[PDB]
Formats: structure tokens, sequence, C-alpha cells
């Protein structure tokens, strides 16, 4: 119903602890959800008492995807214009969120499926429940993977890997998730909250600066070569040296 | 001897499956055999009864790499022209595989060696018998791994796990191939089959248009950066809006 | 304090065992070893009785990384000119190691942290003991990871692993190291030289000219596309061709 | 100016959008005001039926002097880096809707091209000069590198030779050399140049819209690719048009 | 033009093979018929010790008026994709053929020069073009993308500005423009052209064929390279060319 | 040409480094002994603050030849491959060394510029050209690639089809033929070049010279990158130079 309610957060310790907020459905990612996102996000980020994100989800999934009523049915119903609008609006937050000033955390639950790749890559580290699930169902529906899924899977899983799971549509575990560095770590889902507490604060205790530029240098030398890396880091440093 | 029974094939419930039929030369991979190949691949590749194709082979091997006789040996004894005109009819397979229009299976049950990489590679998605050995022993009699076999232990296995397998020319297990995500699975050789005709009868139940979109873009977007990959995934699905 | 005995090294049936030798000062990069540590390994690269070289440490690390207080700290109080330097001295002989003529092992019995770490990539194989720690503790200090470390645990490690491993600054284990393939193999400390013995004295029975071509196509076709990596790995077998 | 909704003009005549930087007194500098409704402006005009090419130019002398100094780079780090932050994002993000614009762009350049304008100047698809027109990357002589990209721009347009000069020297290019070293497409004397400017996009506005728009972003994109990939992404295009038509 | 071995001639003399696309009543378009009988032709010579240097012409007016649409794109997706698939495999392989030649490559471009030639335009090493030739990308005019990867041809020749109005606006190019904007590497009056391509391919079967090769590939080949990774692979490719010789 | 600290001199006048190539008997070709000594004179020159800008020019009636056949070719693989890599090294790194210089670097190419000479005239930031100056890469001529990754010089600052020729014809451009395809910034007749080289390197020590340097190695590094990266990159190279001031 209301486009302020479908995302929910508390700052505690310093932490922004975000969720999805649309329980009854999934989570799924309507153009309300994306617009608001993109708001608290934006609010967040410069904030001189928020040293960590924290991205996690009401009910019993983390993002179970694009709401396809809201988002692919309705959207196309007003054409290029509004498909090519309400793209924009989801791209643009999990750009927000991949870029973010501050060190950011995915703590998943439950279901992660198809377009929640994008907000799972933007995320620079995850965790999840051995109870969570990873799944590209696209392919059983006749489409392909929502929102640079495909990349996302490349770019974390082996080659090999990533194929099995696009082609397939399959799920992994929170523990297979884990196994193939799609997430950090897989634990009990009554464990989860505690161990992301213990990553969010020990992040805040470091110097923000530098872990935002460490965060940064690690996505970033991911697409130069190592010639470029080498030459890449040292301005990087230089850049750090003036911030602080 | 005769060039049409290098390679054998069989359709069974829109299910092509393809051998190497050289059983007694460890299914090497001969000029003969090379053209042959590309002629059943050719003829299977559009018929609208073949939804999947798996490339096994006759005998203890799935292929030992290049057939020293007739490829590498026989053809130099007619200089450069024969030299290119061998290789050519290897890589070109090779390609006509990697970019099938149908998914594409490794059923690989014993000797994976040299030159074979480049057919591994060119599957979407291999399984193994734990009695299956992979191998890259040209360092062992003074050359390159055959057949861009470099390039393919280095986009599917970790840098160090592909330096290691190039520079020493040990064989992995089944076992090891799967761990170091060289093939999907490693199983028994008993449950080799049954396990491939499972993946491969999965696979025709989906929209056979999705998958080959699907599988091309895991592929493609391992050479893009990120933000190139997103603007190409929204291209495709336009282009496979358009085949269904 | 004598430039000349920062470094070690003894030939030992045709293997250059080379010691960082500051055992007392954790084998800390200091620019006295960086000039040295080149010159041993220009002396060695094209030594007809030298068919492999192995990097190891005296004392409990194998190298804690840049010595802050003789290679960051002195170096700055001459500026601009000695910070420069200072860096080219350290960047040239890792780089010389990473095109070494000869196959390179690193033997990593203890420490390796921050600028280690390109030494440690310079190495085509390496190998652990369990009781050896990896780390980038740098974000603990407010900076980046010394000597482009960070495109080290991007080209070896997979991106989620890199990403805890840069921003929290907490070590892996000898095994975990293995696991997540920053190394070839963990074994407890008093096994290490042995298997690494057995690695270096296996590689000098090997065509060392088809070993150096072998070791550098592996490290090229990761920065090619496959389409360009397969004609390049033919122009590397015409160029072996001519060497032998 | 100074009301934010006055910073930029328009008009749509026979399907064309003449978009105009409106600031004339202060060289149409793009201040955060400018750049917040260019974007508004660029967003509502992108998907109607009725606009089929969008025309860039600028009211007064200039085209566009760059960065409004006193508005976007001061009164913005005033809020330290959540300000800079923010004034970043306005103007890149409205430079790269210009760039992947769903109707094809012109870039009418009559008069002063600096610094952070090259941003815009490369977004635009096409661009036409005028003689009289000059173009720069004076920063070198304030002591900064070249405002929103501008490097990047003058090497993807001009030979490497000719980029290095423009950013090092900080010298002007007339039209007749920014043409001669395709930065822009043609020059011509300023009495002519609108003349120029409206019959290519009467021209554009005859072709297939949906053609020119996949035509426009395939040189853009295979600039980015080896020859091989460009192969098969080129193929990859046409399906797509065929479904968009 | 409708007996397949018909569809392509050539001589050769004194080691030059001078090609000719031959369906002059079809302006030389590229039918099914010619991509076949084209890439039979380059395969036999390649490799004959007689034969220096490759010439590709045209007889009559054109050089390549691009692909037969009547057979190359209709009469194939009437037998859907696999049609569609083999007809583009057979242009595409014979350009991929032409591209990498064992021996240096040279266009002669006396008249027409459209879409889908670009291909073969840019597979040739070296291209003379008459100043009466005409070289465009009118298919913007007919609703689909330029054929046969001619945007990537356009985008590594010519400078994006000029590549972008040739493939947005489809007008063409003179002999002289072509020369100017280097899609060729000189224009001149056609009375000329054969006299000066003859002087170039008599120049080229003087040097040691081997290294020209090695040459040729080289340019090609680090134009998708960093300048770090070109030096390595030019010091490789000489120690290769060491054993070829 | 004969002791080692001869083969190189330099004069400091108004911060302006005059290095000159000094074998003018030999055409100042690139012996091992050059390559060490002119490295040791860059790295000495490179970071005194009395030092704003580098000129790199050459005594007798060559720039620079190429290389000294008789010293770096013959009796360094006298050694085997030993000395191959060393006399290799030498020549790469003090190229490397030019080529991303603090200072801003100028090639002054009065005479003969051949082969293994083009390391260091893209080594060079800016380049001027006597009309009287010749250009080449002969090495196919002699059965060789181009020396010192000249093949990559070529393809990285002229147009792919000029590079082709370049390379494949070893014939040589004229000073106004270099300027033309961008191979150096400008040509002119020889008594007025040192004039206009002065007034270049006057020009530039009156900039920051940071500022110089980043905007510099700014031109050189986004040429190797997509755009939406260069834009990012060329933010962090501004922080740093916000430090480095």
């Amino acid at each position: 119903e209301r486009e302020e309610d479908t995302v929910r957060y508390e700052i505690v310790n310093n932490v922004a602890w975000v969720y999805y907020n649309r329980p009854t459905k999934r989570n799924a990612q309507s153009p309300k959800l994306n617009r608001q996102m993109l708001k608290v996000l934006t609010e967040l980020e410069f904030r001189d008492d928020v040293g960590v994100l924290v991205l996690g989800g009401e009910g019993p999934a983390w993002c179970a995807g694009m709401d396809l009523k809201e988002y692919f049915r309705e959207t196309e119903a007003e054409g290029l214009a509004g498909t090519r609008k309400a793209q924009r609006e989801a791209y643009t937050w999990w750009e927000r969120l991949r870029w973010y000033q501050k060190p950011t955390i995915a703590m998943v639950h439950g279901w992660c499926f198809g377009g929640a790749y994008g907000p799972l890559f933007a995320c620079d580290l995850a965790f999840a429940a051995d109870e969570a699930q990873f799944g590209l169902s696209e392919v059983n529906w006749g489409i392909l993977p929502g929102g640079g899924a495909t990349k996302v899977a490349v770019d974390l899983m082996p080659m090999r890997v990533a194929m099995y799971h696009a082609m397939m549509g399959e799920n992994l575990s929170g523990q297979d998730a884990a196994r193939y560095n799609l997430v950090n770590e897989s634990m009990p889902a009554d464990q989860l909250k505690a161990r992301v507490k213990q990553v969010a604060e020990t992040l805040i205790q470091k110097n923000w600066a530098t872990v935002k530029y460490t965060k940064d240098a690690v996505r970033r030398v991911k697409e130069m070569t190592y010639d470029n890396a080498e030459d890449y880091l040292i301005r990087l440093q230089e850049g750090l040296n003036w911030f602080d």
C-alpha cells in the first residue's frame, strides 16, 4: 500500500539495519520499494553516526526478486517509457548500494531469488542462514535472470557452477552458497544476527575512510590488468591520504 | 579407417548422444574425426527434435587428446598448409560446440587429456566418473598444452591450480576435477549415465530458446565489465522476446 | 646492518634456495633487502645450472611485509624522490620474480603479511605450513594493502573472500590459504621442506624452456579473451619451437 | 540563472526538441540548479511519441563555459562530502541520460565550450560547431584536472597527441580545428549553423526512430569491444530491433 | 551470378593473385553462392608458394554493393533459423579467412562499396579507392543495422564522430573522403588505381613474405592489447618469426 | 659513442632539461652504453626541484636511427639469452622511465627517427618535428618486426590503415605527414623548431607542475579504460592531486 512502508530501518551503535518491508509479498522489489530504498540509502549514506549498513528482510524471505505484478506486468502496460522508468529505479539503487560510502553487509535468512542477486552483489559481504535458499528460477518462466543476476553469478561463483545455476534454475542452500562463494559464510539461522552484528561492530572500530577505499579497491581491480592495478592502488592511497 | 566411423550418435527422447568412436586409439582427435564431428554437430544442431546434446566416448577413454600420428606428425609432412588445415578442422568444431544452439553436456567416464580440454570447455556442463582422469601431460613431451587447454584451465580453475596443472603435468581425479570446478560433479562410473540422462531430460522440458540465451549469457558476461554486462543482458532479453 | 646480508642462498641439485635473511625483523622488506634481492635474482636467473628457484625465509616469519622504519617512514623523510626510489626497488624485484626465466616456488612456513603478497603472487607455485598465517592487516593501521596485495587477493581468491580479507584484516591459516587457492597446498611444518624439494626436483627433470613458456602462458591468458588466447597460445608454441 | 525552472528552456518544432542551456549572463555554466532542471527536462522529453531528435544549444554567446565554480564547486564542499557527492551525481546523471538517450542527439555549439561542457558534448551523438566557437580544457591553468570526464572525452574523440596537448597546454581549438580533430562533425560560419542542424534533425526524423537508436547505441558500444565480440553483439542487437519494431 | 563457380574469378600474375567478385550485373552483391565460392578460392590460393599478395577487386561498376537481399536475406529465413545461421556462417567465415590471410591483402575499390562489403574491406590489410568510388552504410534507410559487422569496421577505422554520422545518416563518402577519414589508405583518379595497386603488390612480393605476415598480424592484434601487454607480445612474435624463417 | 658517459649530454636552462642523444656519427643509435647512460641521466633529473620540463633532442643530423645493430643486437646474443635479456631490459626500462616521467616531456625531432626510436618518441608527452625530419619502420626490409614496441606506438598514435601501410611497406613519413597522421603534434621548418619547443617548455614551467603531471598521466591511462571506469578514475586522480599540492 504505502510507498514509505516498503522499507524499514533502525540505527543501533552506529549500524544502519535496513530491512525490505513487504513480508507478505516475500519482499519482492516493486517500483514503490525501489523508490523508497533509494530514498533511505541516500539519507543514511553520509551520516557521521552511520559506519556500516546491514540489508535484511522481514518475514520468511530476504528478497524473492522483482514483483511481477507491480514491476514487470503493470509497468509494461504504460509501454517503453514505463518499462524504462521502472528499470532505472531498480538499477540506480543497486548501484548506489554497490558504491556505498559505508561498508555494506547482506544478512540473508531465507529466499534470495532472481533480481535479489543485484542487491546481494551490491553488499560487500554476505552472511546466510543454512536454511536460506539462493536461485535463478527465471529459466523455468522462459526469461533471462533478472537485474544482471547472470553477471553476479559469473563474478562470484566458478564458471561451471554459474552455468548450472542459470541453466537448471535449482536452488543453492546456505552451505552451498558459502562453498561456491556467493556469500562469505553460512550458519544456523539462530546464530546469523549475532555473527552479522559482530562483523558490523568490528568494521565501525576501523578508520571508516580506509574501509571505503579498501572495499572500492577490491571491486575495481577485478576489472584491471595486474600492471594497471598496481599503479591504480598507489593513486588510491594518494587520495586516501587527502580524505584523512 | 573410415572417416564416417570416427563418430557415432543416437537420438533418444530428444537427446543427441554423440560419442567419439575410436575406442582402440583412446578417442584421439584425428583429422578424420575432426571433419566427421563437425559434420555430425552441424546436422544435429537445428533439428526441432534435438533439445540437448551429450558428448561421450566409446571404450576406456573419453578423449586422450590429439592423435599425434595423424594430426601433429603426418600433417606437418605437407608443411604450413597441412598444419593450418588440420588446426582449423579441430578449432572450428570446438567453436561450433561452444556456441551450440542446444545445451551441451560432457559425460566424462575416463581419460580426458590435452586437446580434449577444448571440447570439455565447449560443453556447457560436465559430469565425470570418480575414475576419470584429467591431465595436461604436454609439459612432459616438451610442448605447450594442446588446443587452448591453458586458457580452459585458467577460465574454469583457480589460477594456482591451473598453474600446477600445466607445469607439473599430473592428473586430477574425477573428485579433484569437481572440487576445482573443471566439471560440475563427479560420481561413481555406474551412476554417471543416469545422472547425465536426468540432467538432459530436465533441460528439454524448459523453453529451448531461453536455455540457449541463458547459457550464451554466462559465457559472454565473463568477458565484460559489470556495467557493460548489465546493458548487454537487457539487449539479450529483447532478442529472446523476438525468438519466442 | 649490511645490505649484502639481507638475502642468503644455496644451489643444491640445480635448485636455488633463496631466503629472506632479516630473521630478527620478521624478514620485513627494507630498501637494502629490496636492492639485494634484485641483485641475487638477477645473477641466478640465466645460470645453466639453476632450473628452479625456491623463496623461503629465515626465522619464524616468511615475510611480515614492508619494513615501516626503513621503507615507509625513513624514505618519506627525503620526499617524493625518496618514496619513488624505494617504491621502484620493491616493485622491480617482484616483477623480475613474476616473469622469472626459471620456475619459482614460495615455501611459506610462517607469517606472510601485506607487501609480502607481491612476492607470494610472483612465485608460480606456493606451499604453506598449516601454522603459516596470511593477512592484510593494513586496514587496521588506516592504509591500503601494501604492494598491490589487493590485486593479488582478487586474482587468486574468490571475490567474497578477497573482500573479507582486505576489509576485516584477519589472518588465514595455512589450510584456509590452500582452501581459497592463495597457495597450492598446506601441510604440517615438518613436511613442508620435503614436499617443496620434491616439487623442485620434479620440475628440473622437465624441458626448462617448455616449463617457462607454459608458466608464462597461464599468467598471460588470464588477461585475454578466449578467442585471443587461442591465437596467442599458437604464437607461443612457434616461439618455443625456436628456443629448442 | 536564479529560479531552478528558468535555468533550461525548450521548444518542440516538427518533432525536434530544441533544448537550450538558459543562464546566458553566466555563459550557461552548469550550476546544481541547471543540473537538476536539465535532468527533469531530458527525462520528460525522452519517450514522447512526438519527439524524434533532441538539439542541445545555448542562449547568449556561450554554449557552456563548464561548471559554475560559485554554486557547483563552492556552496557544496560547504556541506562537506555529502554536498560534493550530491552535486557530482546531479551533473554525471544527466550527462549519462543524454549519452544513452532514446532519441538521436545533436550539439549545436555556436560559442564557448569549456571544461565540464565536454561531458554533454560527448553525450550528444552528433555535434556541429560555428567557426567562431572555441573549445578548451583550461583547468590546467587553474591547477585542477579537466572537469566532468573531459580527459576521456578528448581521448575517445581526438588523436592521442592532440588530446595530450589539449589537456596539458589548456589552449583553445577554433570550430575549424575541432572539426579537423573530430571533436565535432563539422564547422561552418555561425550564420549557417542553425540551418545545417535543422536539416540534419529533419533528415533523422524521416528515418525509422527505433533503427536510429539501435544504430547510434551500436557505435558507442562496439568502441569498447574486441572485433570478434562486436560481431556477435551486433547480431544480438539486430534480433532485439526485430522485436522492438 | 547463377552457377556457383562463376561468382568469383581470379588470375595469378607475377605472384599477385587478382581475385574479382564476379556478379557485375548484380553489382557484386554477396549471395550464398558467392560466399561459398569465395571461401574455396581464398582457401586454394592462401598457401601457394607462387602467391605473395592477394588483390580483391570487382567486375562491372561496383566493388561490392553488400549482401544479396534476394538470396542471402530471403530464401534463407525461408528455411528458418537453420538457413539464416548457415548463410551467416558462409559470409562471416570467408571475411575471417581474408582478415587473417597468410599473404598480404589489398582492396582495389573502383566503385560502389556498401553495407556488408565493409567486412571484406576491413579484412584487406591495405585499401586503395578511386575518387569516383562511393562508401556507405545505407541500412538505416532500410530500417536495419549495418550488415556484416560494418558498425565495428567504421569504429575501428574512422574517428568516432565520423563513424556515428556514417551509421546514423546513411550518406555516402567519396573516395577522397574515405582516404581523409582513413577508411582507405589512398584515393586517386580511377584511371590510375590499377597501376598504383600493382606497384604496391610488386613492392610487397620483393619483401620477406613471412616478415610481412607477422608484421600485418602484429598491427591487427596490438590494437586490442594494453601498451604493456603489446610490448611482451611483440617480442614473442619475433621469436616465432625466428623459427618460421 | 665509445665512453658510456659521453653517449648522452644535457643542459638545464630556466628549469628546462635539454637532453640530447650524443652518438652523432652513429646517428644516435641506441647502444647498450647509451641505454644505461640515458637511464642514469633521466633518473638524476626527474625529481630535481629546478627541472620543470624535459626536451629530448639529438646531436648531428639524426634524432635517433633506432637500435645500434652492432652493439645492441650483436655482442649480446654473443652471450646468449642472458645478454639478449639484459640489453632488452636496459632499452625498455628507460623508455618506461620517460613515458611515466614526473615532469612533462617533449620530443624535438629535427632529423631521422626510425625503428626502436618510436619507443622514446611515444614516451615523450608532446613531439614537434622539422619538415625535413623522416619517420620510418624499415625493419620489414631487414626481415624483422619493428624494434622496441614500435608497432604498438604506430597503432596508438596513427589511424589503423596508416599504421598498417607504415609497418608493411617500410616507407618514410615526412615531418608534415607525421603531423597529419598525429605521430607528432606539429611540423615546421627546421630553422623554427627549437624556438617553438622552447616556447612550449616555457609555457609548461609557468603552470602548476603537479597539475601538469596528473593531467598528462590521465590522458595516457584513460586510453586503456571504458568511459564508465575512466569517469571514476579521474575523480580518484583529482583527490590524489588535492593531497599532493
